[PDB]
Order: structure tokens, then sequence, then C-alpha cells
């Protein structure tokens, strides 16, 4: 299982619209005669890195723009070079979320942020507070309905919440981070996911919950809101529910804090079509046709496209993703990222099973995380 | 030991202006016949609540406005009541710092930040970096000089390096303090105390070093650097040091954060002399006759009153004081600041003797701060 010349072969996470990037695909074969394959692999951003080091693996890999820093650190990305026209095109914020050492280590699509995700049948006024959840899911439970349900297991789902009062991941000082003062044993952190643990164990939320429950929960209206991102708008659109997108709710008075990603598209170090993955995503993706025919599939989010961005912006479920990604902060993309995430979903798990104490939970997360 | 009648007594801290101050009071006694006594008792903040509890103490009492919180929570502040047209007078950020629960407590006369000051003799151009200190210190040290000395015994001068690198007392949120978010025992504060002990137990500094020894070893210039507020230059005016005022060297590559002090003059609410104490704040000290009267003895810093501090900001001395208070924090006016200063005065000493270590110190600081 090697890498053809001639073909291009990308890889993307099943939960974004890889059908529509398909399309995409079928539209530069067509053009070029270039076979182009998408798959969309489980766990791909663990697959990748072990399939890419032995020279095999995608031309081009999808993911947001966290694990990339580390992809390149073990050489495993392309310097990409678009030209400063092509450059000109995307928002800047977004270049520097893919620049890595001073190079670019990918083309970023999308920016992507959690929302408060509710049913305006059931809740015409979302809570504006986290601590008001808990006495509405009382409330709803019958009704026979719950307040909330999201995915519990992905740490990316419950860091809004655990960053509100001040968790962080790594401290942004001089332009970089400082890898050894990592934030999430603090009192801010310890005082998120305790609250957290507190809406599992009273029953308020179930410690099992993942997406697709919680999915499934909110499309059939069981459930009165969700945490989610733009890329599952169009499922809910077919359910029928009713739904608003708005800000996530506060704790302690301060906003959640989503940390916000920017999907991007690398190309392996390791493919001997790197031309064919550039004339792709600049001149076949990267453009208004190109995005619509993903987005019109899932939603990609708002993004880095300035001119296609410019007519999604006016969607209020838009506004409201930018809205909550400006109270997040970018994640990082240090190779120490993926250590982070491990910690994180470990002691979040540990924690809500009741198996640790938050304390004992998050002080392990915190040693992890730094070494 | 009562409060008479008819007459002002003022206590204020030794290293301030206190003669200044008496020939304000002097001039009040003059026009109106009410005597005025100024005294420096030592330890004066400690000493006011004890004696204003038991409904002695002077009329009037001036500190850094950080005390005054917990002095107004025990009932031993007047509330204070300037009018529109006087308190357009002063600047809005002093009048801020001297606010308790909605009440002024106290009047605002001037702030207050710690500055690097050096011999320009021996040190034509300052360290922009604590980390060079080291360094520079041993190729000074034949010459037979040295290159740094400040007071250790008090946490205010060790504060702003304890900062630089994320220490800090309490969180500020939505627009108060979180009482039990302190960080004095994260990476950044301990990053800072490490450096500090470092130099201590290297002997680059010494553990004993205080405010006297420091100010003697600077202004007969044994020592190339010195640590201290605005208060500190008129004996070295009178030194005939050629000294520089500047910015405090950064550390981690990032500024030092000096915590900055408005001086400010309360009321003890135990006063019969309440009209008679207003009447002499407002129209006697906090006028540009008074304030240059204080000032003359010890340079206050930057005044409170727009009229005089708009002639005090041409001196660069007061810009750089201005610039370090930039870079650094107002002060917090909570009680709680009490437990902190205590708690990391104890976390300091302990640390430079090798006691405690470093780690283990501040563990305790952050307990007895938070509780
Ligand atoms: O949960 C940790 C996880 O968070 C992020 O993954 C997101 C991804 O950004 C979204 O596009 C969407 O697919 O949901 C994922 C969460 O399941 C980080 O990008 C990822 O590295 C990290 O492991
Ligand atoms: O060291 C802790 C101490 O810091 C401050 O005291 C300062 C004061 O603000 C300055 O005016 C000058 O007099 O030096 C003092 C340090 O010795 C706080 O105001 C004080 O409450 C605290 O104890
Ligand atoms: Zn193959
Ligand atoms: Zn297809
Ligand atoms: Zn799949
Ligand atoms: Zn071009
Ligand atoms: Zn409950
Ligand atoms: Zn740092
Ligand atoms: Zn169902
Ligand atoms: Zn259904
Ligand atoms: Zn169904
Ligand atoms: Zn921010
Ligand atoms: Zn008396
Ligand atoms: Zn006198
Ligand atoms: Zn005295
Ligand atoms: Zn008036
Ligand atoms: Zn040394
Ligand atoms: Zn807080
Ligand atoms: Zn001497
Ligand atoms: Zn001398
Ligand atoms: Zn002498
Ligand atoms: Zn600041």
């Amino acid at each position: 299982m090697k890498i053809e010349e001639g073909k291009l072969v990308i890889w993307i996470n099943g939960d974004k619209g890889y059908n529509g990037l398909a399309e995409v695909g079928k539209k530069f074969e067509k053009d070029t005669g270039i076979k182009v394959t998408v798959e969309h692999p489980d766990k791909l951003e663990e697959k990748f890195p072990q399939v890419a080091a032995t020279g095999d693996g995608p031309d081009i890999i999808f993911w947001a723009h966290d694990r990339f820093g580390g992809y390149a650190q073990s050489g495993l990305l392309a310097e990409i070079t678009p030209d400063k026209a092509f450059q000109d095109k995307l928002y800047p914020f977004t270049w520097d979320a893919v620049r890595y050492n001073g190079k670019l280590i990918a083309y970023p699509i999308a920016v992507e942020a959690l929302s408060l995700i509710y049913n305006k049948d059931l809740l015409p006024n979302p809570p504006k507070t986290w601590e008001e959840i808990p006495a509405l899911d009382k409330e709803l439970k019958a009704k026979g309905k719950s307040a909330l349900m999201f995915n519990l297991q992905e740490p990316y789902f419950t860091w809004p919440l655990i960053a509100a009062d001040g968790g962080y991941a790594f401290k942004y000082e001089n332009g970089k981070y400082d890898i050894k003062d990592v934030g999430v044993d603090n009192a801010g952190a310890k005082a998120g996911l305790t609250f957290l643990v507190d809406l599992i164990k009273n029953k308020h939320m179930n410690a099992d919950t993942d997406y697709s429950i919680a999915e499934h929960a909110f499309n059939h209206g069981e459930t009165a809101m969700t945490i989610n991102g733009p890329w599952a708008w169009s499922n809910i659109d077919t359910s029928k529910v009713n739904y608003g997108v708005t800000v996530l709710p506060t704790f302690k008075g301060q906003p959640s804090k989503p940390f916000v990603g920017v999907l991007s598209a690398g190309i392996n170090a390791a493919s001997p079509n790197k031309e064919l993955a550039k004339e792709f995503l600049e001149n076949y993706l990267l453009t208004d046709e190109g995005l619509e025919a993903v987005n019109k599939d899932k939603p990609l989010g708002a993004v880095a496209l300035k001119s296609y961005e410019e007519e999604l912006a006016k969607d209020p479920r838009i506004a409201a993703t930018m809205e909550n990604a400006q109270k997040g902060e970018i994640m990082p993309n240090i190779p120490q990222m993926s250590a982070f995430w491990y910690a994180v979903r470990t002691a979040v798990i540990n924690a809500a099973s009741g198996r640790q104490t938050v304390d004992a939970a998050l002080a392990a997360a915190q040693t992890n995380a730094a070494a």
C-alpha cells in the first residue's frame, strides 16, 4: 500500500462534507483525467502519522490545524507554496493557524467553533447561563424531555466550560506558547470540570453520552439543547427541528470559550503528487463553487475564502459561530497539543465516572500535558 | 488616648514626605486655628486597625489604597463626600482605586509604581532583562561593585519579578475579584521566585538585604542599580549619584509587573472631625501648592490632581513610573489583600533562606492567601 504518481487520495473526517468534496474531486478528474479518491478513515488523526511516517498514506490530509504542527515537526507535511495573489484571497488569521516555524504547512479551509443549538419549540428563550440548566432540566423532565445533551466523550466539547473560569492549555506569551505553563489544574479548570461532573452525578447528563446519542436526542426532539459545530446543521435541517444557533452559556458570569479550529488541508511530504495537490486545492477546492459543493453537503463554518465567506457571513448561524469563536481561543498548533488533548480526555472521563476526583484527575492531566 | 474635637492628627508612612505634609498642616493651622499633628508610626498599617477599632487613632490615615477595603469592611473608615466639581479635578482611575462597594472611602493623592533606578556612571546602558544581571554582577564585582540591591524583605519589591511570567494575586473577572482564584503557586510565580532565589543562593544578592541597606548601597555608589519608588528620589538627589529611572527588566521576555499603589487619605470613622478633615484634604492638600509642598519633601509619583500632574508629567522619571505602572496591575483593595501580602512575604523569606523550597513555600502561600 503505497502512493501512486498521477492520482490523488484525500482523507477527511467522517463528520465533514466528504461527499461534496468527492464531487469537487470528480470535477477535477473530468477536467484533467486525474483520479481523486476521498476516504474518511476512523481515527484518521492517529492513522495519518502512523502511515505517513513509513512514506505511505493520503496525498492530502484534512483536519483542524491543531494536529498539523506535530505532523510538520515529524517531517510528514510538505511546505506549501501559494503565491501572494492566492494568499490574499484568504483571511490573514487563517494563514496564521497553518504557519509553523515561519512556514505554511497547510491550506486553511474554514473556521470552526462550537455553539449552543436549541430547539425553539421547546425552549423559545435559551438559557444564558450554565447555572440555570440544572433547574431547566428538572422542569423539562416531564414534558419527559431533558435540557441538554452533547458529546461528553471528546474534550473538544467539554473544554469551553472548563476554560470559562480560567482553564487553559498553554500560556500565550512572547508570541509563542510557554509549553511548561499548562492551565488544566488551576482553580478555573477545577471549577469548570466540577460543575460538569456535578451535572453528571446528579443525572442531568449521562456520562456515556457521545456524539451519536446527543445528535439522535436533539434531532428527534428528546432534548432541548445540544452543543455542536456547523457540520452538524444539515442533519438538523433534515430532522425539521425548529432550531436556533446561539452564544454558549456563561459560567461564573464569564463566556464559555470554545477552542477554535481551522479545518485545513495538508500535503503528505511523501506524496509524488505535490503539484497536483496544490492545483486541486488552490484552483478547484478553494473557489466559490468548490467550497459551495462541500458546504452544501455539511456546512463548513466561516470559510477562509474571502469571496465565499462574504455570502455565508449573512447567515445568523455563522454570526453566532463567529461570536462564539471570538469568545474562545484559536487552538495552538504546537506538537504538544496532542499530549494536551489526550491528558484532558482522560481527566474528564475519569472524573465523570467518579473513578478519580476532579482534583486528582486534573492534577494527573496537568503532569501529562506538560511532559 | 482618644480623639479630640477641633484638632487633626494625621498618620503617614515614614518613607513619605511627612515634613512637607506637616507644612501644609501648619498653613491650615495658621489660617483656621485648628492644630494639625503629623506622625509616622512604625507598622502604621497594622496599628491603625488596632487603635481605630477601639474608637481611637488618627483623624486621617495615609496608605496605599490596597489596605483601605479591609479598613472599610471593618467599619473603620468614613464614606467621603467630594462634590462633582471636586471629583472632576482628579483622574477617574484614581477614584476607582478608592471606591469600595460603590462608596468612596478615601481621597486619592498619588499613583506609585516601582522603577529600575540605575547609576549612569557605572552603567550607561541599563540591562533590559533580568537574565543578564547575574553576568553583569560578576563583571562588576571588581570594580568591587555589585549589579543590583533592593529591599528583599517586603513582597512589594519582589512581586514585579514574580508576576512577570504569570504570578497573580486574585483573578480579575466580572469586574470583581474571584477571591478563590489565587495565582501565587502557578508556573509563572514559581519561575519568578525560583530565579530570585537562585540570585540569592548564588550570592548575586543577599537574603538579608532590606530597604536601608539597599538605599545606602545605591546612594553611595556600591551597587549599580536599585528598585524603588518616587519617594526615594530626593535622597538620591542629595547623594549626587548620576541616576536614571527606567523600565524594569523583563523576565522570560515579559515585562516585570509592579503592583500599582494609589497613596490615599482616609477619614477615621471614629473621628469627630470629619468636616475639618474633608476641608483640609480638599482645599489645602489636594491643591497645586499643597501637593507641591509634600512633593518637594519626598516625590509623590504621578499625582491624582490633574492640574499639578500636568506639570510633573514632563519629568522623564514620572514618565518611567507611569510606563512601569502600565505594565503592572492596580492593586485590588479587597479585604483579602492583607492575607495575600502576608502569605507572599513569608513564602519569599522562607525560600530565600533555603528553609522551604520555592514549590513548598508557594504552595503554602497559595493556601493561606485563599482562606
Ligand atoms: O476532542 C479533542 C479533539 O478536538 C478537536 O477535534 C474536533 C475537530 O476540530 C472538529 O472538526 C470536529 O471534527 O470534532 C472534533 C472533536 O471530536 C481537535 O482538532 C482534535 O485534534 C482533538 O483530538
Ligand atoms: O510589601 C507588601 C506591602 O506593599 C505595599 O506597601 C508599599 C507601599 O505601597 C509603598 O507606598 C511604600 O511605602 O512601600 C511599601 C512596601 O514596603 C502595600 O501597600 C502594603 O499594603 C503591603 O503590605
Ligand atoms: Zn497503497
Ligand atoms: Zn460520491
Ligand atoms: Zn469513515
Ligand atoms: Zn497565481
Ligand atoms: Zn440538579
Ligand atoms: Zn511563561
Ligand atoms: Zn429516541
Ligand atoms: Zn424522529
Ligand atoms: Zn429517526
Ligand atoms: Zn481571548
Ligand atoms: Zn488620645
Ligand atoms: Zn515640621
Ligand atoms: Zn516614624
Ligand atoms: Zn465644590
Ligand atoms: Zn551567577
Ligand atoms: Zn473565577
Ligand atoms: Zn557603604
Ligand atoms: Zn558616600
Ligand atoms: Zn554616607
Ligand atoms: Zn495588564
